């Protein structure tokens, strides 16, 4: 696929690098508002490519117009979290970015899939889609999903490959582990020595903890989001707990649920969850819709 | 994963080779009735591994008791089709193989996923599961699925990665394209100039044509079935049109539908298809049922 | 790289499949004299590609004029060995193939690297280069090299990645282990309990044993030769004991020594071997020379 | 291989991640003096591994004693460059680190290969080896080597895979392009529209420029150094322009030259360079020896 990267900070570089070395990206165009940053990143990539024999076309640029004719456009441009902040605290800052980008990108990338990475991720995806009128998805709870699998595997001292399942609903701190999907070698997680609250808590806290020590999350979400790109680019049909757009009281919202990710996106698999999980996903919709409306008014308090 | 390969003929060797070089198999045990065959294949694999730096343990054996402790057991032991034959002609001869394997493998590989390759594939899976009571899947129409995708791509002169969709129902000559799933860059196949009947006919005829010219199918189903193994081994959650066990009229039958394939298998997604494709999948259940009951009688009439 | 495959039998198909799934081949054109064979192999490859997201162009053809513009041309067209035969028995029959290919391929593929696989491999490379004057290499003793490594590893019950070293000189039954290059975790092989003669004998006999049981060698040399292709295609600079053209007594001959393989081929490293291994490589030149002159006379005595 | 990482800053993380995802590292132990940093990096890795199905054992730790029984030990612990500094300016700061590590690591990792990454790289490798008495190599001019190939490919608008060759001698700013190795599709670089001084200059300046804009080099040298790890771990025998130890006036020094990198290291290929290149490598030895002796005295001016 041809993939545009809007944002070449820590997470944008990690995602682009990981997606490029995985072989899923035939051509990439990497943009950033910071002078020379994308350009120097391009050189980094070429140097890396030489050792691997990678021939992917890469352009690092400060010119937004170079992001044209892409299949997928990955948006990580935004303020990141500082210790002590919630993700939703960023709404007003980063929504202005999305509003601006929504004016500019569409005419150059008609029919592209837009992949939101910038936080608060689900909200950003809704804002971007509202303004751009372009099909937009959010990395959503796919990162949470993998964090959950890896914690459970570490806890039982089993390979992560023995664990299956997803995290879903609202993003981050408000996500829910979808326990009816969670299986260990095919068996319900109940059959195991697993404290469900300890799993949820690790998932919600570990990014905050990475931020406090390292300064931001990189390798994990970078790899994970790149795999979303790869599933689209190779048409692999991986079920991923991304957030796809839904209509709710005539407003576009984004909420996560296991979703088939291929050259085409969908369907989402919420209808196949157990009752409790389906109730949590309905709930997540109502809560998201309420918090997002509030946030839109508070932004409308521009003047 | 630890993977058992039962049957080391053309397709068995291809699946094993491809699953091993893909990185999805940590240990493999390969069995065949043919004296020394498994041994010499093992030496072939070792030679290949040396150039790749692959360290997977591999044992080729003529003693079936050496296949123990597997996570996945792949069965390709059986007589293949000859130009002229139908897949289902093989039922009696190959059912006898499955009944015997079902009395030997499970005690050594309890709780393994059993992946049926030998034809008639779906019926063999049903027999094996009947005589073993171990969880058994069939390659099903996943091969057809890929043939369909590839045909549409070469026809429209587009990358295969632009095409999404599945083939399902009964296996082989009785399969149906699930047209409500076939999309080109997200758009319904009707918006393109492809003749649905030409697609079907290609899918149905190409294996018979390859069998006529080359003598048997290898690289295609081998790679495609190795990817089923990989999706289980790495818990990738790819939607694949494999055939999983379904309770119908109190019998266990196998029919293909798009199904989540990870360390855990399922759910199948037939409830998300359109009315027409759900009708077709319901008829396939009925038809498979009637034909399997008939075939079972034929088997009794041998023994 | 753009890669031409001349001969789509057992080994040709294996090399091509393995080189294509490794990512080293951007475009491939596969030729065989057998009507429809290349075509049906192409369809096999396309089916495999769909599951992997591989977009390499591939053309199977019965018209040799379709092989043009290649960077590398791989020749496996020829009669194979039967239980009992020696590799060199094939000289006359296969030399006739090479003389013809040499009058047809170069005009269409000027400046390509020609990689000889058909046996007797080294002698075929010398003939092809004689009649084509195009730069021609032979798989040489790279296959032997890997067999030797793998044997030592299984013997000492160590990972194959712990073993380094090469097999060189004449090909096959006349090859010699270059013992000054064989190291286990950096240490000379003498410090371990391996019998040098048992290693040699294994290396010499295993292909004949595989040919006896299975009918021909495939996965091992196929993977190993595909890695020669990859090392050229990605300019990896792997030292491989291939046979490159050497001017001796004003003839061009082919003998194996560890050689740098990248987008450019060479140098060969025989001047860095110990006295004994340099002696052996000098005798192989003399012996190959005398035997090739004899074989050329035999060819004249056919035509 | 089992690989220890001493240092989990920007370059240590990039190298470890790249080496891990490439599949060359079976077990890694990552240490850093910064509290909690390695630990949080380990979590990042596990999260990334979950999406890929990677089962490599990883331990991120603040306890140096955990770095035991490794095959390879990769040392990136040290002060990095700030704009305006040369690499050799760091000698006195980072040599103290190496002296300390030389007391501590050996008894826990007997017979390991130590891979120096921290600057001034060649000097650091000599210091570490002097004090530890352990076999030590330096990433050397391998990074420069790839930078050169990629620049030339960009300049001629050809794939980097068409370019072959190496940079060698002293490190960084004092490196020399070894023009007799440099080939484009097999042809001498003279046959091409290439300004040699412009190539050298780009190579020497581009890291300084990345540092000024981004803050440090990451992806390129990370990938490149990881490929050195991979060549050792898979015993691939890639020729790489690393710096291996040589004796000079009874002192151990490190200088770069194309070197065969496998489970065993060596031989270096300086003897096969043209005259001019060989003279530059002799020269580099004399100059290195002089600057390193000076630096050792200036450090001995501890008191
Ligand atoms: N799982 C996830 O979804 C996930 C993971 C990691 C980070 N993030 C989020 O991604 C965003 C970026 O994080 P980061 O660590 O890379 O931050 P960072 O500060 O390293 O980078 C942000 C980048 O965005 C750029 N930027 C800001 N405004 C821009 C504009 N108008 N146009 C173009 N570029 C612009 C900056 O120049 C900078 O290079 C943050 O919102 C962070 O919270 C999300
Ligand atoms: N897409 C698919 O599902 C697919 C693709 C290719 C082949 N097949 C089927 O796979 C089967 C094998 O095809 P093939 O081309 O490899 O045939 P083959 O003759 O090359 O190999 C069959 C192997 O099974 C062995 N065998 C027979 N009975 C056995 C037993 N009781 N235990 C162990 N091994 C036994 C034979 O010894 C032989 O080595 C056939 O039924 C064929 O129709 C299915
Ligand atoms: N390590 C090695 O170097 C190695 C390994 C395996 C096989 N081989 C050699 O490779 C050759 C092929 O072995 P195989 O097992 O694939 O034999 P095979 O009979 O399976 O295949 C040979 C193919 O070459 C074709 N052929 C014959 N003449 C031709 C021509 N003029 N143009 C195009 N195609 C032509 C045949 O039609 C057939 O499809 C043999 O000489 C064998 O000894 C070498
Ligand atoms: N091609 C190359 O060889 C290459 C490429 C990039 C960077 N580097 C060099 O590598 C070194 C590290 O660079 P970076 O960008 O990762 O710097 P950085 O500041 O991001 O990280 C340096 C790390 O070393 C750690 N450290 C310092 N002293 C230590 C000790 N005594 N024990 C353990 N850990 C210690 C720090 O805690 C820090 O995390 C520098 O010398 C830099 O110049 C070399």
């Amino acid at each position: 696929a041809k993939v545009g990267f809007i944002g070449a900070g820590k997470i944008g570089q990690t995602i682009a690098y990981s997606a490029l070395v995985s072989g899923a990206v035939d051509e990439a165009v990497i943009y950033d508002i910071i002078p020379e940053l994308p350009d120097k990143f391009e050189h980094e990539l070429r140097h890396a490519f030489a050792t691997k024999g990678i021939k992917a076309n890469v352009l690092g640029t400060n010119s937004l117009d170079d992001v044209s004719g892409m299949d997928i456009v990955v948006i990580s441009a935004g303020k990141p979290r500082k210790p002590g902040m919630s993700r939703r605290d960023l709404f007003v800052d980063n929504a202005k970015i999305m509003i601006d980008l929504a004016q500019k990108l569409p005419s150059k990338n008609p029919g592209a899939i837009y992949l939101m990475v910038a936080n608060p991720v689900d909200m950003m995806a809704s804002v971007f889609m509202k303004y751009s009128k372009q099909f937009t998805i959010s990395a959503g709870d796919q990162v949470e999903t993998m964090r959950m699998r890896s914690f459970i595997a570490k806890k039982l001292k089993i390979p992560v490959t023995s664990v299956d399942g997803f995290v879903g609903g609202e993003h981050g701190e408000d996500a829910v582990v979808l326990w009816s999907t969670v299986k260990i070698k095919g068996k319900p997680v109940d059959e195991f020595n697993i404290n469900k609250d300890e799993v949820s808590d690790y998932v919600k806290k570990i990014p905050g903890e990475i931020i406090r020590v390292i300064g931001g999350t990189t390798w994990g979400p970078g790899t994970i989001i790149a795999d979303i790109i790869k599933s689209i680019a190779f048409s692999e049909n991986r079920v991923m707990s991304i957030a796809t757009p839904k209509e709710y009281e005539k407003e576009i919202i984004h909420v996560s649920a296991p979703t088939v990710v291929g050259s085409s996106i969908g369907p989402s698999l919420e209808s196949l969850l157990d009752e409790k999980d389906r109730w949590h996903l309905n709930s997540a919709m109502k809560d998201f819709y309420e918090a997002y409306k509030e946030n839109l008014k508070q932004l409308e308090q521009a003047t």
